[PDB]
């Protein structure tokens, strides 16, 4: 005959609704509206914590179940450089998922906000080597953690990183900016072709080594303040260019070292690319002191 129905099963992440409050709306995701707020007793030794609250009500039960199970993916991760899931409210409506708040948003958006506006007003200078490296190492650390946890990301990109209040960069909540930056995708399956390794453009397979490639592109993103890679090239022309050993250009005024890093990631042969761990090792001396205390890299 056959094999039989999708459910959500409450667990230890279940949090009491009356412990949650919402205020400022941050935007809207696929499943519904996303708010900022306060959660009580969801971080150890913190009476109260600022959080992000993703909501589904209107919505069908199939839908909210699927939003529940998808968000839950984040439950198996505990890393300073990966955006946390703090709780779930699945009992009653509306359906809630409580996440770590990243006040400064997705990295692509943060990066763009640093672009000088077209007025006559004084402006902060472009990010320094040092700050840029700090971001690279935080991102790399989250990726290393993910890798060691048997994960392949497949969509590593600035849009898929977030930025905390203290400027700490982290691997973003999975799948939260795809639709928003829709032009960053191409239906080769909607895929982020400008971030893709040559091997992945060929056979459609993703590895940690193709996550490194994309990391290279994320660094380029930082250096250009979130320009579209292969700017002038059509989607199709990108495939050929990249598969044929083509490479992104050293950005105007990009420090040598950051470009060197990018360069090591964009090596054609995946087996010649540094691992995430190796990447961090090459730049640890440049990292803010506190990285020893918080990073996966330096941990047991
Ligand atoms: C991603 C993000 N954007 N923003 C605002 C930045 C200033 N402009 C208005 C947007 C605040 C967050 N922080 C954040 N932190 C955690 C999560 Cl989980 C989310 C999140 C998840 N899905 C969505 C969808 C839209 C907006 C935010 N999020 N956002």
């Amino acid at each position: 005959g056959y094999f039989s129905a999708d459910v959500y099963v409450p667990d230890e992440w279940e949090v009491a609704r009356e412990k949650i409050t919402m205020s400022r709306e941050l935007g809207q995701g696929s499943f519904g509206m996303v708010y900022e707020g306060v959660a009580k007793g969801v971080v150890k030794d913190e009476p109260e914590t600022r959080v992000a609250i993703k909501t589904v009500e209107a919505a069908s039960m199939r839908e909210r179940i699927e939003f529940l199970n998808e968000a839950s993916v984040m439950k198996e991760f505990n890393c300073h450089h990966v955006v946390r899931l703090l709780g779930v409210v699945s009992q009653g409506q509306p359906t809630l998922v409580i996440m770590e708040l990243m006040t400064r948003g997705d990295l692509k958006s943060y990066l763009r906000s640093l672009r000088p506006e077209m007025e006559n007003n004084p402006v902060l200078a472009p990010p320094s080597l040092s700050k840029m490296i700090q971001m690279a190492g935080e991102i790399a650390d989250g990726m290393a953690y993910l890798n060691a946890n048997k994960f392949v990301h497949r969509d590593l990109a600035a849009r898929n990183c977030m930025v905390a209040e203290d400027f700490t960069v982290k691997i973003g909540d999975f799948g939260m900016t795809r639709d928003i930056y829709e032009t960053d995708y191409y239906r080769k399956g909607l895929l982020p072709v400008r971030w893709m390794s040559p091997e992945s453009l060929k056979d459609g397979v993703f590895t940690t080594y193709s996550d490194v490639w994309s990391f290279g592109v994320v660094l380029w993103e930082i250096a250009t303040l979130a320009e579209q890679p292969y700017q002038g090239l059509s989607n199709e022309q990108v495939l050929r260019f990249v598969m044929e050993g083509g490479l992104l250009d050293k950005p105007d005024n990009c420090p040598d070292m950051l470009f060197e890093l990018m360069r090591m990631c964009w090596q054609y042969n995946p087996k010649m690319r540094p691992s995430f761990l190796e990447i961090i090792s090459s730049i640890k001396e440049e990292m803010e002191p506190g990285f020893r205390e918080v990073s996966f890299y330096y941990s047991e």
